[PDB]
C-alpha cells in the first residue's frame, strides 16, 4: 500500500566505431523518445533517454523507464535502430549502473542474492543497485529480480480457510487414537525411517479397499485411464512445475553414486567390516550432487509425458491417474501416528482440458466424493476453500486472483482429539489454471488456453479418519463398507 | 615364497624381584594356553612390555592375562606381518595407518587404545585383510528349458512401444513414463500374479516401506557392499525456511538450481531408496518370536518402486533404474521354505506355459544376497541359492543373450539370523523370496508376441480386456 512509482534507471554506453556523427544520434533519440520507446506502454508511460555524451569509440547515455518498456528491453530497441544509423550512412553494450526503485511499506533485511551490489531504504520504497552486464539484460534477470523483491514485499505485509459444506454432526462412540489401537492389535508397526510405517495384513486390506472404492465409485464412471508416473523427480521437472521456487525444506533428496567403479567404494565397505559402522560422512563425499528428490506432489513428473506437445481437440479432456508408489515429505518433528507420516501412499488424479472442461471435471469429482464419504464410508466431514497446494509447496500464501483457481480441502474430525480437536485434512481437489500447461509448454491445437486440475487421495489419511470415527471392529463399520472388505485377514501373531 | 604371522606390541601398565619371577612363569604355561608348545607367546606408575607371538593366544588376549596376574594399558607400537602373496593396492582401512608392501608379504601398523582390543579390532582387520588377500589366487547352469518356438515378431518392444505411443522416457536416468496402453499390461500381469499364484497359495498383502535406512541394510547384510548401485537419500539439515532462502533466491534469479550449494545444506545420507525390496519388511518381525501355529508366514508387497543404478548406456524397459516389482516372502522351517519354493515354481510354470505362452528356461545362479554385497560363486548350503528365469528376446538374434525376468530364492537362515527372529520351539527358521519384475515380464511377453492383441494368447487377451487408447499429439 505505497503509491511510489516503480522506476528503472539505466546508465550505459554502446560501442561500427567513429566519433563525430551526432546529427542522427540527436534525431534518433527524439524519434525514440516520442515514438519507438512508446510502443507497449499507455500514453506518456514509455521509456526515455534523459541525457547522453560521447567518446572516441563509445557512446554513453542515461535511460529511464517505469514498468512498461523497461530500460533493459528499451536498450535493445535502441541498438537495433542505432545499428541502422551508422551502418551505410557512416558492437556491444556495457553498464555503468543499474537502479530499480520499488515501492514498499516496510524495511527488508539484505540477503545473499546474485547480481545485487547494494540495497537500502528510500522514500516510499526500496532502491536496488544491480551488478549486471548485457548478457543478463537479454536474459531478463532485472525482471526476475523484481518479481523476487515483490514476492518478499508481499510476505512482509502479512493462512486461508473458509467453509463450503459441512455434515450434520454424528455420535462418536469410538474415542481412541487409531494408530495406538492398530499397534496394540497387530495391524501395524513403525518402519525404521522417520514418519514410516509397516502395514501388516489387517491394515493393508483397509488401504486396498479404499483404493478399490476410488477405482469403482469414482475413476471408472468418470472415465479415468490409469498411467504410471515415475517416482524419482528431477530438477528438470521441478523447474517446470515451479516447485524449484521453494520446496527445498520438505523434500527427501536423492544422490546417485559418482561411479559404479567398485574400487571407488572399496573404502566404504572396509570401514563397515572393521567398525560395524557405516561411514556416512565418507559416503556423502562419494555420492554425486543431488539430481532431485523423491516424489513430493506426484503429478509434476507425469507432465514430461505431454511436455513440448500439442493436443488435438478430439483428445481432451485427458483424464489420467496414478497409484504406483510412495510420496515422501520431511514433516514437522515429533512422533506422530498415520495422521502425519513422511512416507505416504496416494492416488494422484490429473486432468487437462479447457477452462470450462476442467471446472466440469472438478465438479464431477466433488460429486463422487460426496457419495463415497456420505454413503459408503458414512463419516463426519466438511470441505473448505483453502490456500492452493501449488502456492504452498512453492513457499507462498494467500489465494490465486482468478475466481476459480485454488484448492478445496476435505477435513474430518478425530473423536480422540476432543470437542476442540483440530480436524484433519484427508482429500483435496484443485483447479490449477494454466500453470502446468504454460510451465511444461503444452499447447492446444485450436489455440485456446489449456487448463489443468488434480486431486490426491491420501490413503493413510482416509484410514486415520475412518478408523478414528468407526473403530477397528468390523461389526461397527457401515455395512456398505463391510461388503467391500470381504473377510478381514489375520495379522501375524507374535509371542 | 611365503612367510609367517607374528604379532608385536610395545605397551606400558599404569598402576621388582617378585616381578622378575614372572618371566620364567608366563613363557612356560600361562601364555602357552590356547596354543601348542613353543608358539604360545622379550624385553622388560610405569612398566613396559614388549611381546612377540604367533597366530594363537594373541598379544591383546595376553596383555589381559598380565592385567590379571600382576595383582600377585597404553599402546605406542603394534605391528602385524602378514603372509601375503603378491604386491597389493594401497588401502585406507580405519584402524590401520602404515601399509608397507614388502617382498616376503605385507606389513601393517595399527593404532589402538586398550578400549580397542576389548572389542577385538585386529581380529576384524586381519579377517578383512586375509579375506581380501586371497583375491589373486557369476555362476550359471541350466535346470530346464522349453523347446524352441517360432518367433514372428522381430522388433525391440521398447522401440515399438515408443513408436506406437505406449510410453516415453521420464526425465531421470533409466526411467519411463507408462501411458495407458503400457499401464494396462502391467496391471494385467499383477492380476495374473494375484489370481493364479498369490490367492491360490494363500499369501497376505502387506505394505513394505520404500526408503531404507542403514540399520535395515546392516542387518540384511547389504551394508557389506551394495554401495556402487544405491540411490542415496538425504534429508534437509533443517526445515528452517530461512536456511533455504539462499537456494530459492538463487533459482528465482538465475533459473538454475544450485546443486553444489544444495549438497552442502542437505544432511548425511540416512540410507537409500528401495533396492532388494524385502529387507525393510523384516523390521516388522525383528526381535520377535513366532508360535508354530503361524508358520509359514507367506506374505507379499507391491506398494512401489525400486531403484538401482544400472550399467551405462541407452536401454529399453529391459534394463531400467526405476522398476516395479512384486516382492513375495515366506518364513518357516527348512522343509516348509523348500515347499513354498516348489509351489511357486509350479505356479509360474502354469503362468508362463499357458497364460503367456512364452519360450523360457530356468537356471541355478549366484544367490542374490551374495551378488548385492560384493560376492560371487555359489552358496555352501546345497539347497540355498537362486533359481533364475530367462527368456529369449527374438529381436536380439539367434546368438542373443537371454533376459532374466524372474527369480526364486531360498535364503537359508540368513534373514531370521540377521534380524533376530526366533521360533517358539527354537528350531532354526529359514526364509525365501521371489521378485516379480514387471518391466522384465513386459519386455519378454511383448518381444515374443508383439504389441497387437490379435496375436496374443487367448488366455491373456481374456484377462487384458479391451485395450485402452493412448494419448496422441500432433
Ligand atoms: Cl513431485
Ligand atoms: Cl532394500
Ligand atoms: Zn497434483
Ligand atoms: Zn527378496
Amino acid at each position: 500500500g505505497s503509491h511510489m512509482k516503480l522506476q528503472f534507471n539505466l546508465k550505459a554506453y554502446f560501442k561500427a566505431d567513429p566519433t563525430p556523427a551526432k546529427d542522427a544520434i540527436a534525431a534518433l533519440f527524439e524519434e525514440a523518445n516520442s515514438t519507438l520507446l512508446t510502443r507497449g506502454a499507455p500514453e506518456g508511460q514509455g521509456a526515455k533517454v534523459t541525457e547522453w555524451k560521447l567518446g572516441e569509440d563509445r557512446i554513453e547515455l542515461t535511460l529511464q523507464s517505469g514498468r512498461y518498456v523497461r530500460v533493459h528491453d528499451a536498450i535493445f530497441r535502441l541498438r537495433k535502430q542505432l545499428a541502422e544509423a551508422l551502418g551505410k550512412k557512416y558492437r556491444g553494450i556495457e553498464v555503468e549502473s543499474f537502479i530499480i526503485k520499488v515501492p514498499a511499506d516496510h524495511e527488508l533485511r539484505m540477503l545473499k542474492v546474485p547480481y545485487i551490489k547494494s540495497m537500502e531504504n528510500i522514500e516510499g520504497g526500496i532502491q536496488l543497485e544491480l551488478e549486471v552486464g548485457e548478457a543478463e539484460m537479454k536474459n531478463r534477470v532485472p525482471d526476475r529480480i523484481l518479481t523476487l523483491l515483490e514476492e518478499k514485499i508481499e510476505a512482509a505485509q502479512y493462512e486461508h480457510w473458509n467453509l463450503l459444506w459441512q455434515r450434520e454432526p454424528m455420535e462418536h462412540p469410538f474415542k481412541e487414537d487409531p494408530t495406538q489401537a492398530m499397534m496394540k492389535e497387530g495391524w501395524l508397526k513403525r518402519g525404521s525411517s522417520r514418519g514410516q510405517w509397516i502395514h501388516g495384513p489387517q491394515s493393508a486390506r483397509i488401504f486396498r479397499t479404499f483404493e478399490k472404492i476410488v477405482l469403482e465409485e469414482l475413476l471408472e464412471p468418470l472415465g479415468y485411464r490409469e498411467m504410471i508416473f515415475p517416482k524419482l523427480v528431477t530438477w528438470e521437472v521441478w523447474m517446470k512445475s515451479g516447485h524449484a521456487k521453494g520446496v527445498y525444506p520438505e523434500i527427501y533428496y536423492v544422490c546417485p553414486p559418482q561411479t559404479r567403479d567398485p574400487d571407488y567404494w572399496e573404502e566404504v565397505a572396509d570401514y563397515y567390516k572393521v567398525t560395524h559402522e557405516v561411514p556416512t560422512k565418507l559416503i556423502k563425499e562419494k555420492i554425486a550432487e543431488p539430481i532431485g528428490g523423491m516424489c513430493y506432489a506426484q503429478c509434476p513428473p507425469f507432465w514430461m509425458y505431454v511436455a513440448g506437445e500439442t493436443l488435438p481437440n478430439e483428445e481432451i479432456p485427458v483424464k489420467v491417474f496414478d497409484r504406483s508408489g510412495t510420496s515422501h515429505r520431511y514433516e514437522s518433528g515429533g512422533i506422530h501416528g498415520i495422521e502425519r507420516v513422511d512416507e505416504f501412499h496416494r492416488i494422484e488424479i490429473v486432468w487437462i482440458g479447457t477452462k470450462e472442461e476442467v471446472l466440469k471435471c472438478a465438479e464431477e469429482l466433488h460429486d463422487r466424493y460426496m457419495h463415497i464419504f456420505n454413503d459408503i464410508l458414512d463419516i463426519e466431514w466438511r470441505k473448505a476453500r483453502v490456500t492452493p497446494w501449488f502456492m504452498a509447496q512453492e513457499g507462498l500464501l494467500g489465494l490465486a486472483e482468478e475466481n476459480t483457481v485454488g484448492t478445496t480441502d476435505y477435513e474430518a474430525c478425530l473423536p480422540y482429539r476432543g470437542p476442540d480437536g483440530e480436524w484433519l485434512e484427508f482429500q483435496n481437489v484443485s483447479i490449477n489454471g494454466d500453470k502446468y500447461p504454460k510451465g511444461f509448454n503444452v499447447k492446444l491445437q485450436s489455440g485456446d488456453e489449456l487448463w489443468s486440475g488434480c486431486s490426491g487421495v491420501g490413503l493413510e489419511r482416509w484410514a486415520a479418519v475412518f478408523l478414528a470415527q468407526k473403530g477397528l471392529d468390523p461389526a461397527n463399520w457401515p455395512e456398505e463398507f463391510r461388503n467391500r472388505v470381504g473377510e478381514m485377514p489375520k495379522g501375524i501373531r507374535f509371542l
